[PDB]
């Protein structure tokens, strides 16, 4: 259920979430999922997507 | 190894991807690894944190 930093990580967007090695983190359900990233086939795009979202060819 | 957009998505910072319901997505390797909705018991904060920067408490 929780999961300690083992790195600090600046936050690089409004959304992530900065932390120092150390800290304890909840890990939160979202209706997107889980985020990984994707380079599209179709357009050449590159970044994250939510895992929600796509399905397996 | 390839997943296909189940949905339109709007991309909402500089980081995500946007991408059109049918498109063919590749799913790609950082060293962050996946990213995980994450509140820090140790902050308060709130947001996405790379999954392989924690481990298991």
């Amino acid at each position: 259920t929780t999961f300690v930093a083992l790195y600090d990580y600046e936050s690089r967007t409004e959304t992530d979430l900065s932390f120092k090695k150390g800290e304890r983190l909840q890990i939160l359900n979202s209706s997107e999922g889980d985020w990984w990233l994707a380079h599209s086939l179709t357009t050449g795009e590159t970044g994250y997507i939510p895992s929600n979202y796509v399905a397996p060819s």
